[PDB]
């Protein structure tokens, strides 16, 4: 079950990221979510609480979801890696592979989402099967194992580049989340 998997993950020592962590950040939300959001890795506040997207970038994500009319409790949120990399660096290829093989793939199998929104280039690369430019792939529909994939900018990028001008990261993200909401509402019932 997802709950057993979550419990087991708390004791994971599969990669070097276990060395500097405080708490494993497995993921949270609706276990039967139609929409799954996947970020890069935990930040400082996530590492302290064991919860994903609760720091500054997470608060922005909450604003984005609320504005789109998507209740956070109804979606499932996690990341490519479950442990905070040193000084918020991106996870290395071996860390991402080990963590996704051990946890993420099983989470996706159990939750069975119909739409996956990878936030940032690292998460986007995992689902698109190759290294990609987040600015070029964001806001477009792809597919991974029969699941719809819609890459979007990482909220941290929006905080680092907070311009309100037309075509800015924030503006494009608003357009993107509205598209996610539209697609979510048009989804057929899950195959059970
Ligand atoms: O949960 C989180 C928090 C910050 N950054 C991420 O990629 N994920
Ligand atoms: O980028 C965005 C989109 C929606 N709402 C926000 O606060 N920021
Ligand atoms: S990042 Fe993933 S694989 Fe590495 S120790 Fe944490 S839970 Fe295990």
């Amino acid at each position: 079950t997802l709950e057993l998997l979550q419990a087991q993950a708390q004791n994971c020592t599969a990669c070097r990221l276990m060395e500097g962590r405080t708490r494993v950040v497995f993921g949270e939300g609706n276990p039967d979510a139609k929409l799954m959001i996947v970020g890069e890795g935990p930040g400082e506040e996530e590492d302290k609480t064991g919860r994903p997207f609760v720091g500054k970038a997470g608060q922005l994500l909450n604003r984005i979801l609320e504005a789109a009319g998507i209740p956070r409790e109804e979606v499932y949120i996690t990341n490519i890696v479950k442990c905070r990399p040193p000084q918020n660096r991106a996870p290395l290829p071996d860390e991402a592979k080990i963590c996704t093989d051990k946890w993420l793939l099983k989470q996706i199998e159990l939750i069975a989402p119909q739409i996956i929104v990878p936030l940032g280039a690292v998460a986007a690369e995992f689902f698109l099967g190759e290294k990609v430019s987040i600015t070029k792939v964001r806001g477009k529909w792809y597919e991974w194992h029969g699941i719809k994939v819609f890459p979007m900018f990482h909220p941290a990028y929006l905080l680092r580049n907070p311009s309100r001008a037309p075509g800015s990261p924030k503006h494009l993200t608003w357009l993107d989340i509205q598209e996610v909401k539209r697609a979510l509402d048009a989804l057929p019932p899950k195959e059970r």
